[PDB]
């Protein structure tokens, strides 16, 4: 039962609509960051709001911009099986910034990316991080919504400051002392920040139908912060009542 | 022996040198145990004060949010502890290279520096400060360790006329300021070493590295 | 044998525009990597690195200053005798070269010199002694040797598909699309330890197990690379037949 969700290549008015925030862009539109099994390799890779594509492949040019190559890239620590795998990232992907922070991406190497995507996961009625996507050769789909993003951080946001509530007063249980309880400023955040970040690997999958367990167990994969969903994570942060310190009395 | 000071809230000369103003007042390394987490934060000479909370805005300036950082390593302990920075602290810049911190989280946090230990004269390195929530303290004098940086490299440029000759990592040292959140470390606590806190950071203040670098120009070793 | 090599004091290949930085320097201890890379602009062709401690960085990269929790009581000693270090120049589109300014010698893992003092490709360590000024890398001889190799690396890959065709038609065989990438990027990289060297003149067997080096990216031929290996035949899959 499908744990592997595969993605083959399909071949082919936001003005009633205003903006999810009237939050300037950043200056960023994403940060990646190039990991060899645990091992982070290199820098992490800024890409511009000017430019709303980049290429991630296995050449070497240095210059980065709009392109990060993972080729010319050292690591001391590298075994003979992440070379294998290197050797066929190719062309590699490409990631493309639409509307306001939608992501797409376009796989260009020759051997199939797997994805880690909560959006992808919706979309297929699987749970939150139950689901390997695998986008075959030459496919161009979406794998993030920023509504979709901005509807699930309010949603699970609120959640978490009320279930904060409940323990609140769970413990509230016993009468009585002079005791003051407060709510942990920063609830779910590690949760929620997960929603803003994307995770993919080249030429080798993960999960069940895999020996790899996680993304961390695979040869060469990269890990894509969005930092407009992360404003706007920040600015729903803000907006949730102050940790008042409070008589349990 | 009161190895851990505590520092609650109590409401209220020209140029050391003539060497160029730093592009960047400090630079700021977060931490979980050993492993260093996300790239290093830079401060701009013209954001006097900076902000380190446990938030997720990604954008630089004058606010390095720690949030939305990754850590393959990471642990429930560290998740746990990261819990509780929330609003963090302000590290404030005054006139050439002094540094004030000011406790915004709900919760205390640890502060080492050699400015405080000589203040509570305890041994250099041999104290952990515990700043209070809501306090605001001067963690760090430029102009003394600018005269405890010459006197101490002065001494070991003179130990040679033979240990009582100290090397370039201990005198850097001056220049550093370390702190945890939430959890403190030392001898009243299950963690003696700050590297082993769930979550902390190294500020290196660039105006006394650039005096230091001056110094060992003159005086070498 | 002499694995060892001692080096005491004694028109443009591309339209391709100049890079940002022309080199990046990554500084290491051990095999842990210390700090964050240092690059240098193209406007600074000399980069100084040394111990000392300004952070200032531009086109002086000192390692004084940075922290390593692993750090050792040995790896303190051997940053003491950085002192003023080496200083890197670079001249016209892409040469490199070294002026050992500190008081004690640096050794330093580059093609070029390998290729000039007649050993194996990478089978060297170069000592530069203090006071020496020498020429480590050649962009024209790198191109030069890029392109040879990378065509050598293609002839080589499409002779292990004529080989699988020696076995059915039913399959298609495809080469990789990075084949010899790995070693035609070490031409791009220069390696250097402060203090100690490795070898078998030596206790340690490889630079990962000094106590300090930098490993320096040479941006302008890593372009040059990058242009060679975009004109490298695409990969269409033959079948078996």
């Amino acid at each position: 039962n499908g744990h592997l969700q595969h993605h083959p290549p399909m071949p082919p008015e936001l003005a009633f609509q205003p903006p999810i925030s009237n939050h300037p862009a950043p200056e960023y539109w994403c940060s990646i960051a190039y990991f060899e099994m645990d091992v982070q390799v290199g820098e992490t890779f800024k890409v511009p709001s000017s430019c709303p594509i980049v290429t991630v492949d296995g050449y070497v040019d240095p210059s980065g911009g709009d392109r990060f190559c993972l080729g010319q890239l050292s690591n001391v620590h590298r075994t003979e099986a992440i070379e294998r795998a290197r050797l066929h990232i190719g062309k590699g992907v490409q990631l493309e910034c639409k509307g306001e922070g939608d992501v797409w991406v376009r796989c260009l190497s020759d051997h199939a990316v797997f994805v880690q995507s909560y959006y992808l996961d919706r979309e297929a009625g699987r749970a939150p991080g139950d689901a390997v996507h695998k986008i075959y050769p030459s496919a161009y789909i979406k794998v993030f919504d920023l509504r979709q993003c901005h509807r699930q951080m309010q949603q699970q946001a609120a959640t978490a400051q009320a279930a904060a509530a409940a323990q609140a007063a769970a413990v509230a249980g016993n009468i009585a002392p002079a005791i003051s309880l407060s709510a942990a400023a920063g609830i779910g955040v590690d949760d929620l920040r997960r929603l803003c970040i994307l995770r993919m690997s080249f030429v080798k999958g993960w999960g069940p139908d895999y020996p790899r367990q996680s993304i961390k167990e695979t040869p060469c994969w990269i890990e894509i912060h969005l930092h407009r969903a992360l404003q706007l994570l920040d600015e729903v942060l803000h907006t949730m009542p102050i940790a008042d310190p409070q008589p349990l009395d």
